[PDB]
């Protein structure tokens, strides 16, 4: 069972400071999966993002579920430049699923 | 009709570690028909729409006809580690009291 995954922006909150961009991964089995973040197509380095352990789905038994959130500043987002989250998982034909936000979003 | 079921998510601890931000995470599930509101109070007080992120409903995988969704809270790891609470506010025609609402803290 491939990962859903599901890109939320930062608050619209006028930041003054850090944003936030949460990447939600869901609905996966086996609970492997690896999670890396692009701007403008680009790696970011690990330094600013955090993936959690994938955990048990809760209300999807049999299903994990992680998080990864990446950090950056208000500058960054603010630039309209794209960002993506991109999970690698066995269960998809083509290995690979992302989603992009950029502040229009 | 059915009314949402909530799971009021804590923040990761492996992202507590880094003491900068704290988020969490509201997941509503199960409902039908898929008109919803759902939001975050907190300190007694509904959070204006610009302070959160929440999706519009989706079909939920295994169970057509049925939706789900979820909405996200980002604090900083001081405030969530000084015993701040929060509460998702979830509104369903389904609820007979109409809002059900669920809170968390560092506690759980």
């Amino acid at each position: 069972h491939p990962p859903a995954v599901y890109l939320l922006p930062p608050a619209r909150e006028q930041l003054n400071e850090s944003a936030t961009v949460t990447c939600l991964v869901k609905g996966f089995s086996p609970a492997d999966i690896s999670v890396q973040w692009l701007q403008r197509g680009q790696l970011l380095p690990q330094e600013k993002y955090v993936t959690s352990a994938p955990m048990p789905e809760p209300g999807a038994p049999g299903f994990y579920f992680t998080h990864s959130i990446l950090t950056v500043t208000e500058e960054e987002w603010n630039s309209g430049e794209t960002y993506t989250c991109v999970v690698g998982h066995e269960a998809l034909p083509h290995l690979v699923t992302e989603r992009t936000v950029d502040k229009s979003t």
